[PDB]
Formats: C-alpha cells, structure tokens, sequence
C-alpha cells in the first residue's frame, strides 16, 4: 500500500501496486469526465519544488492536485530563500511543515532520496538530474497498456539519449515487471548505463541494440523517442556532434506495424518531424494526458483516499 | 455563441455577443459583492501562460478563475521546458491536456493565433506583440459604458504611442460597433498603423488626428492615455525622443469636461502625474477592477456556464 | 482588540489582548486543521502575495495558510510582473488590491512598505521590509515561546549573531516589551542592535545586557534567538567574510544550556547552527516554522472579520 511512503525510485513498485493505482487512475478519470465532485484531497496541500524546469511534470502534479480539490505550494529556486544560502535538506524540511506532500525535481542525482531522509511527510521524486523518473516512468506503461491493450509480449524501442535520459532508466528497470523485450538505439557515446543494462540483464530481459531506427522499427510495438540532452553535456561539441542523428519522420513510418505506438516523454526538439503529430499511432499527447491522471491517483494513494 | 471559442481578436464579436458579456460581468460581480457561493467553474482548470510580463491581464485572469471555484496553472517560459527548447506550439497543446482553457500572452503578433490554430481547447489572447488584446478592449468599452452611461454619441481621444499599443488597436477597431468619433495624438513616428486606420475608415467611424492634449480636451468624453513601451523600441535613442512628451497634469484637465473619464491600460510610468488620482474622473483603477468581473464572465461564458 | 480591516505593519500597534485573541484563534485553526474538519472560511476570498525579495517560509506559510481556511491566493514577483514596464510600488499594490481583499507585501527598502499600505483599499501585511521590522515573525516567534516554554514571563531571551540588519530581531525585541522578559545580545560591534530598537526598550523597562559570546550567555538563557548573518545587506563583501561565522552553536555548547530552554531561527540558517543539533529535543526551529502557518491562518482570518 503506497500509503504515506517516499516515491523514490520504480524498483519499490510491485505488480500490484501499480495495477491499483492504474485502476484508481480509471476511476478518477471517469469522474472529472463525469463532471463529479473532487473534494478527495480537500484540506491537503502539496508543495511543488522544482529546482530544474519543467513544463508537464509541473504541470500534471499541479492539475491534478487541483482536480482532486487540494492546493498547490509553487516553489522554484530563483525566488526561494535557497538565494540566501538554505540547504537543500532545510528547504524540503520546510516546505513538509506546510504541506502534506513534497515533489521534488532537482539537478543532482541522489539529492531527492537524500533530501527525503529527513522528511517527514512523502516525497515524491519527479526527477532526480541523470538518475531516475520514477513517475514517468508508471505513466508510460500505463499508456503503453492504454493503446496496445497488453505490455506483455511487446518490443520496446528506447531510441536517442539514454545515458542522460532519466525516463528511460526507470522505465527500463520497470518494464523488467513484464514479459518484454527492449532495444536500445543510441549513439556509442550516449548508451545505456552499465548498472541499468547489467540491472535489467539480472531479471532476464532480453536487451538488444541497434545503430539506426530502419532497422529496429518493423518488429517495434513501442518506438519511445527521446531529446538529446543538451544540458547534462560536458561540452557543447560534445552535444552538437550528437543533435539530430536521430529523426522520425513520415517516410521512416511507413514500414512500422499498423499496430504500434511513437511515444516521447516530451519535450521534444528536433527528433519527430511535425508531420508524426496526425498519424495515430503517434500517442506523445495523450501521453501527457494520462500523465495528470496517473498523477491524481498517486498522490491519492500516498495520502491515502483511495 | 461564445461556447468553447477562442477570444483570438475584437473582429470575432458581434454587439449581442458584448451585451451579454457585460450583463454576465453585472450578474457575477453582484454576487460577489453579496458574497454568495462560487462553483461556477468548480474542479475547472484554466492555464495561464506569460511569455511576456504582466501584472493585471494574468492577476486578472486568475483571481476570475479563483471567485469561479476554478483553479489555475500558472506557466512561465523561465521556469518551463522552453528552456530545453519546446515549441510554443508544443507548449500550448500540451497545457491543454491539463486545462480547459488557455491564457496566452506572446510578445510575437500572430503567435497567439497561430498557437490556437490547431488547439482543441479554447485560447484568450491575452496580447500578441504589437497586434491585439481583445480582452482589454473588452473591458475598456466596459468601463466607458459604466462611467458614462453610454458609448453611441461619444468621442474618444488615444494618447501616446498608438503604433506599438496592442490595447488601442482593439480598441479602437472595436469602438466602431457604436456611434462615435476617434481623435488620435502621438508624435509622427507612433501615429496609428495604417491597416488599423483602414479599417476603421471602412467601417465608416471619425478618425481625427491633434496636436496635444490641450487641442482635443475640451470636447473629449474619453481621454484613453497610453505608455510608450520601451521594450517595442529598436534604439533607445528612438524611445528617448518619444518618451515624456504626452503628460496629463492636474492642470491640463480644468480644461476638460466635468462628464469625461481618464483612461488607461496600466502600467503608466510618468504620462498621468500622480496628483491626477484624487480626481473622481480618473477611471483607471475601476478600469482594472472592472477586467475581472469581465474576465469572470468571459471564462463562465467560453467554458459554457452562463 | 481588534485587527479587521486592518494594517499589519508594525508590532508598535500590537496590544496584549490582540495577541491572546490572536494566539487562541491560531490553535482554534490548528485543532479544526488536526480534524480535517472540511474548513471554508476565506472561500471566495483572494490573496495577493507580493514578494519584492526571495521568500520560503514566509511566502509559504502565507499560501498555505489561505489554502487551509479555503481561500485563494494570486503569487506577484517582481521579475515577472508589469514592474518590469516601469510600474512604481503604489501603483501595483494598489492595482493588487483592486483583485485581492487583502494583500501581504515583502519589499527591500524599509519603510517602503507602510508608505505603500498609506493609499491603499484593502488591508496590507508587511512580510519584511529591508532591514525594518517583521510584524507577524515576531507574533509566531511570541508563540512558539508560549508553546515550548509554557509562559513569556520571567524568561530571558539571547538574541545572537547580525542584531543590526535583523528586521525580525527589531520587531521580536520591541514587541517583547509587553512582557516580563530579560533581553541579552550577542553581536559583533559593527552589528549591535539598533539605537532606536535598545532605547526604545530602554523606555518600556526591560533590561539589557550586550554578552560577548554564546558560552557566556547560556547558563541562564531560556530562549537562544539565533540569526543569520545577512549576506545580502553588507557593504561590501569584505565586510560580510568578515562577520560570516563568528557565531556558532554546536552540540558541544549545548551541553551546558538550561534543561528547560529553547532555541529558535527564523531560517534560513547558513552555518550557525550545526546540524548536529537538529535531533535535539530544545532545537524548536522547524516547531516554529510549521507555527508561523497556524499564526498566519489566524491572521488572515481576523484581518477578513472572521475572528
Ligand atoms: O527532459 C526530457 O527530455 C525528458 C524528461 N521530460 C519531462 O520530465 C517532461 P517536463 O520536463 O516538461 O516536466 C525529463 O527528464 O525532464
Ligand atoms: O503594457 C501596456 O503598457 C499596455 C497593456 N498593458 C496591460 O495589459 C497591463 P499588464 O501588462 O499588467 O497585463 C498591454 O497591451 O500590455
Ligand atoms: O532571513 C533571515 O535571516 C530572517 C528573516 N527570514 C524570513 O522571514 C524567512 P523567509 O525569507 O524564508 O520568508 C528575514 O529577514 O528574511
């Protein structure tokens, strides 16, 4: 039972948990679309601290907040006392005085699971720099479940960063839940971490990379697509060397199964022409959607309504 | 008839469509004013997104959505995903997964409109560049219609920088849904855009140019003053010779009509002394106050309760 | 008795009485707060939060505050707002007041703060005004006193570190005079407690006594006040690296405190506290910061005729 705990990391997700906090995201999608009254979390308040941008995972916690009837504590590192010299430990002590929850985002890896030691309410980890996105991970494979109807006996293509891609780490370890074969489609400098490819070895999911989206495609149920980190490089040449290796377009879709799915934890650059946006396997916005959804029933659960 | 619409631009609105939204504004603020329950727009969700800085279109906006019983996702392009290089259209679709309705201000003009071009949600210009802000305008004929009892039979002198005034662009292209006259006093070079004077002179209303506040006074109903916005200037040099010319005193006005309002946007910054407040013809801070209860309306009436 | 409608803007206007109301309103919310008694006392009812200078707690506690009695809260920074297009203070608070029944103002220049509040509709709450005065920190430090110790009277309080540019030390000192309290400074000269603050507790009579280090006066302390050294305020960085540590209170130095004592922060802390102390049952500083929401509740309340 999720009920009061820090949201770390995806390894702590049973089976289980995640198939009751998909059912309550069912069920409290099927009432804000009911036009029904929210007042679950009357009373309770959250506190957003995002210390690295973010435009949907901000946004998701927020609205859904809202839609359960709680309130929203906005913080951001420009505008808070941490310009006065606050430690990061201080802030998040804070911050659970005058809220029931605590999402944080920060730059640094560890820093969330660091700064949730002394917490005393939970903490949600909504990005910790390079390491983990425990709740994007959940989102996707609740969306890969929403348009493919099963996750079991699916090919999932991670393609571009994956050794910045935070979303793809967590999703990688967590798609070791199912019965699934992943393929990696990376530049040699930008693969797949070692711990992550040697974690995901251990369950015994099949792992197999590719050099290009021609190959990888015609087999692939989920082709998830991903923004080359332009911020977590040590040298721009570094990055401008990597940027646009990658780029889906029309063309390359017309050898992919009518059955399948482009995803994209978002945002994206240059790596999926517009074009994609009409086809409808292309599900990167209603991937979004679902995002506040699973959101509601996660702070929910952690707070303990449903 | 304005269920579900984007509020894109003053040539949308017809005088039925305005009534009603004045008349809704009246119905709203009353029952404020009695303080009455509020759900109009209960779980509601409305998205409000600042590409440029504002105090009273955003305060505005949220504080309607807040005596509504909705809520509000306040964005901004420094703390959001634009940093990581997302497209304002991106942006814009995506927020419009969480909200049911977009507040847009863009310092581009037709980005806003372009942004709305292929949104499934409904999207308020809240000021495009130098191009509209149709919601002022709004309010403004409001205000007007509140401070003198009418509009028809009226005549209306714009000060200041009519080249770079999105509001006056509105304005007075909106204005010729009534019976009145128009004089207009800038210098040379931020006398009012050509398209903008065309279509008024197609419309068949009096566009009549003056020299200085003293010149147009005496037989003015509405003197509607505007700032010359630094931030619309390619040299300083060119705002430096514009700047501080137009300057309404204490003074100036014994020459005007004791049946006549002083207008204004906001913010000023030396073009109405500080002294001209504490005359009951000042009408610029019940012209702030007025924006909310029509934004209120505005927001009940595209969201489809009024 | 009585703060409806009204400014808050110096502990000058503060009476007894308007605290013991205020102090028992506070844990009337709290207990409704401890019920999840389903509380929409300010429903309908907006706040602006007008932050000139970076906030946490103070910012926080006044949103969260809003948010529990049911009410809204409309956020202003400077970097964002139409102050950016030339608007001058009066202006926007006045402009804030037109969407918001009342507004709480946190600006840099003291004074700037009651001189915006002067022509203004709406009641306004100073959160902070440069190196002026704290109004409502220094309400919530008077209770976490209450709290921790059971009385105010007959304490003395140590007040340790910046004492000239602390606007929440000027307040807590001038507003303590309304009780039976011993007052002792610990400060480097160049950052002594003001002369108008120290004479105008002089005049009240309550005494003072300026020690020269923690050590020395701990044996009889029952509240250890600590402060930061205020970075943002010095000349002149050489001044500032100068000053940046000269006070620090370890695990070591407490074992020579009082049994029966607290310590206090009105936060952020730098190095001045050694988180080592944190586990220590007397460091009160984070009891006091959840206190300030519950203070600041009761606030909000009475300023809106609620209580
Ligand atoms: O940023 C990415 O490329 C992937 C991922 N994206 C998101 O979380 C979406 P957002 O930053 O808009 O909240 C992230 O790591 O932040
Ligand atoms: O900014 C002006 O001077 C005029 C006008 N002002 C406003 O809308 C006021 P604000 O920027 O505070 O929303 C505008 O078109 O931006
Ligand atoms: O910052 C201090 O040292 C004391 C005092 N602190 C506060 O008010 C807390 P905050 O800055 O997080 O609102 C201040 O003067 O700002």
């Amino acid at each position: 039972s999720l009920v009061g705990q820090h949201i770390l990391s995806v390894q702590q997700f049973t089976k289980d948990q995640m198939s009751h906090l998909f059912n309550v995201a069912h069920t409290l999608r099927m009432m804000v679309q009911k036009e029904r009254s929210l007042d679950i979390l009357k009373g309770k308040v959250m506190a957003s601290m995002f210390y690295e941008v973010s435009t949907r995972t901000s946004s998701s916690f927020a609205a859904a907040m809202a839609r359960l009837g709680g309130a929203v504590l906005s913080f951001s590192e420009a505008t808070s006392s941490v310009q006065k010299g606050e430690s990061l430990a201080d802030s998040v002590q804070t911050m659970s005085c005058y809220a029931d929850v605590v999402v944080l985002r920060h730059p640094q890896p560890g820093a969330v699971e660091l700064a949730a030691k002394h917490c005393r309410r939970p903490v949600i980890n909504a990005g910790d720099g390079v390491g983990e996105h425990p709740t994007q991970a959940l989102l996707d494979i609740f969306t890969i479940r929403e348009e493919l109807g099963t996750v079991n006996g699916m090919t999932i293509t991670m393609v571009g960063d994956l050794k910045h891609g935070r979303t793809v780490h967590s999703l990688a370890c967590l798609l070791t839940q199912y019965r699934v074969s992943l393929r990696y489609v990376a530049p040699p400098s930008l693969r797949m971490p070692p711990t992550v490819r040697a974690f995901v070895a251990s369950r015994g999911t099949k792992q197999e990379e590719f050099e290009s989206i021609e190959e990888a495609l015609p087999d692939t149920d989920v082709l998830y697509m991903t923004r080359i980190q332009k911020e977590r490089f040590g040298s721009t040449q570094e990055y401008e060397a990597c940027f646009g290796q990658f780029i889906l377009t029309p063309h390359i879709m017309t050898r992919a199964k009518k059955k399948m799915v482009v995803m994209h934890p978002m945002p994206r650059v240059n790596e999926i022409s517009v074009e994609v946006d009409s086809d409808p396997r292309a599900a990167y916005f209603r991937q979004a959607e679902n995002g506040m959804y699973i959101r509601m029933a996660l702070l929910a659960t952690v707070l303990g309504r449903f």
